[PDB]
């Protein structure tokens, strides 16, 4: 399968309104067009994605791409793939202020919740709707920040540790001593998300908002346990769901962001510089390995952001060419069960 790619243009923000910005983004069907406001004579550049989300107006518009609509396209599809037993990844990419955090986290005030809360609510709603007493489940959450190549645990802020990223000699990269907490309700996972969001690194340069240079990775380990009555074997399906709010794409400590660009470019071109940054190392499987992966590229509508928005569209266009190699998590015991059961009914006959 391919990396799925959506782009999303937001309303003007305060900085843009301040400079009487005009809109340089047009969307129709799956295509996004960007005009060059500095060379108005040159022909607009057009790009085709899995989705082009027009969120430039307000939810009063019939044509406004809502939080619900964005979730119901990519978020629901990836949660369904996790239920099938695939590892899944959604990452939000783009310039500072373009709408990565709004898309991934959103706000609680007025159905503004983003992909992460909607997926968590959908996950627990599906688990709690289970009617088969042979199905049992486990949900483990981890939430980390990568800032200047240092890893912090957002679920245990009293660990000023800069957790070490390691390659397991057989099982691939992991964050040594990163909290992995069992959660049994949507309320519990929401409180951890909220607490984790508050522990993110702030910067004076961003008026003491969350640093524009910090990556946030939200991971769920979803374990589905099927109890077989006849055999008493329990089969396990395990899926890792990685929901990523990247550092701002604009332009040592931009190592991760710059390396992600080279990784996307090298994967689109198909050596691969995964290990040159903590982000691309930890997300190696999600960037062309054992994962179903989607990119949501946030776009400023404003003339003043032409060059950065064009760069986001070109990286999004390249991500579309990446192939993944996701396999279903298979318990070998599923075959032992089928055998043991045939062998017994046959004797019983
Ligand atoms: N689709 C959208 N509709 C409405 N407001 C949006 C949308 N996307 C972003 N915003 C708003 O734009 C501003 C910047 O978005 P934000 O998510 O903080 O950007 P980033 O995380 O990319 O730096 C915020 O005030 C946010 O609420």
């Amino acid at each position: 399968a391919s990396v799925k790619v959506a782009v999303r243009v937001r309303p003007f923000n305060s900085r843009e309104m301040s400079r009487d910005s005009k809109c340089i983004i047009q969307m129709s069907g799956s295509t996004t067009t960007i005009v060059n406001p500095k060379q108005p004579k040159e022909t607009p550049k057009s790009f085709s994605f899995d989705y082009s989300y027009w969120s430039h107006t307000s939810p009063e518009d019939i044509n406004y791409a809502s939080q619900k609509q964005v979730y119901r396209d990519i978020g629901e599809e990836m949660l369904q793939h996790a239920f099938e037993g695939y590892n899944v990844c959604i990452f939000a990419y783009g310039q500072t202020g373009a709408g990565k955090s709004y898309t991934m986290m959103g706000k609680q005030e007025k159905d503004q919740q983003g992909i992460i809360p909607q997926l968590c609510e959908d996950l627990f709603s599906r688990i709690n709707d289970t009617t088969n007493d042979n199905m049992s489940y486990s949900v483990e959450v981890s939430y980390m920040e990568i800032y200047c190549e240092r890893v912090r645990d957002l679920l245990n802020p009293k660990n000023k540790g800069n957790l070490r990223v390691r390659e397991h000699p057989l099982l691939g990269p992991y964050v040594e001593d990163l909290s992995k907490l069992a959660v049994t309700s949507y309320n519990d996972i929401q409180d951890l998300m909220d607490s984790g969001n508050k522990p993110r690194t702030v910067a004076a340069t961003n008026m003491n908002e969350t640093s524009s240079r910090s990556h946030a990775v939200f991971n769920i380990i979803f374990t589905q346990k099927r109890h077989d009555a006849e055999t008493n074997i329990t089969t396990k399906k395990v899926s890792k769901i990685s929901l990523v709010d990247l550092a701002g794409s604009e332009r040592n400590i931009n190592k991760s962001l710059t390396t992600l660009g080279k990784v996307i470019s090298a994967l689109a071109e198909m050596f691969i510089p995964y290990r040159d940054s903590v982000l691309t190392w930890l997300l190696r499987e999600n960037l062309g390995g054992n994962s179903r992966t989607a990119m949501v590229a946030a776009l400023s509508p404003a003339d003043i952001n032409y060059d950065e928005t064009l760069s986001t569209l070109r990286y999004a266009d390249r991500a579309k060419q990446i192939r993944c190699n996701a396999i279903i998590n298979e318990d070998p015991n599923n075959k032992l069960i089928r055998e043991l059961k045939d062998e017994v009914t046959r004797l019983r006959d």
